[PDB]
This record gives structure tokens, C-alpha cells and sequence, in this order.
């Protein structure tokens, strides 16, 4: 893997806006020397949006949300958890 | 997407060794604001190997091989094409 600036960021936002990013679950179609299973990535970042301001970048890999390890997570769990966070969000990426 | 140093690299190797990298096809389980379908990434790079020397990095996204656009490519096509290249390989990544 050895890539993407490991960051620990915390984003806050206005009650009726989005944090400003888009995620994407990706499944590996290939057993081999690496490793299989689910992984979610930020795919789009709104310029000026809070996620941008927090220092988040498209390509960042979501490993921890609000102290919650995200592996094995389906896209919807990741989304449900993020909505479970109101206007506050803490993220440890990759 | 906006990420990963767009590079145009060309790797050569010894007849009985590997270029030194590992790929991985990833499928998106999520229709939304971004974009669906196949995409292959280098997942592992052997230290000192030719791919390393060429300047290839794990995370690099294979878009063109020997002048061949790779989208819609199944993991095996990417592998078959790479083997179709003998000890020479040209790669435009992302």
C-alpha cells in the first residue's frame, strides 16, 4: 500500500450543508500477493467546502471514522455512520 | 480524481524476472456523482526491481499500456497484454 499522507482530521459543518466530499467502495476482483476485500475512498471534494478546509483530498482512504474502524464496511454503513455524526466528523485516512 | 503524478514510463527487464510490480482490478459498488467501472492499480512494488527503478509507485493507476487504453479491461486482459510485451513495457499511469 505504502501511500497517501496518513492524516487525522476533524471536520465540522453547517446544519444544512454536506461535509463536501464523495465516497466510493471498491472491491478487488483478484486474489494474489496483496489483499482482498472492501475499501472506501473519497472520490470528489467540493472546493471551499469544510472537507476541503479540513485538509481532505480525493484519493484519501477512510480507515477510521469517529474512532470506528471501517473495514468490511459496505458503502451504506459508511454513509449511515457519517449521518450518525450530525455536523461533526473525525476521520483517520490513508 | 485529481491525484497521482501523471507519468509516462518505460520499463525493461531481464528475460527471466518480473517487472517487479503487482496489479489489482477494483470495481465500484456505488452509483453516484462520480463514475463507475473497472480500474487497475499497482498494489505492490519490489524494491530495486525494474518497475521501481522506472519510477513506478504503488497507487499508480494504469491508463495506457504500450499505447493501449486499458479501460473496461478485466484483470486478466491487463495481465495478458503485459505478458504480450516480452521484456519491454511502456506505461502511462495515474
Amino acid at each position: 500500500f505504502s501511500w497517501s499522507q496518513r492524516k487525522l482530521v476533524t471536520v465540522e459543518k453547517q446544519d444544512n450543508e454536506t461535509f463536501g466530499f464523495e465516497i466510493q467502495s471498491y472491491r478487488p476482483q483478484n486474489q494474489n500477493a496483496c489483499s482482498s476485500e472492501m475499501f472506501t475512498l473519497i472520490c470528489k471534494i467540493q472546493e471551499d467546502s469544510p472537507a476541503h478546509c479540513a485538509g481532505l483530498q480525493a484519493g484519501d482512504v477512510l480507515a477510521n471514522i469517529n474512532g470506528v474502524s471501517t473495514e468490511g464496511f459496505t458503502y451504506k454503513q459508511v454513509v449511515d455512520l457519517i449521518r450518525s455524526s450530525g455536523n461533526l466528523l473525525t476521520i483517520e485516512t490513508l
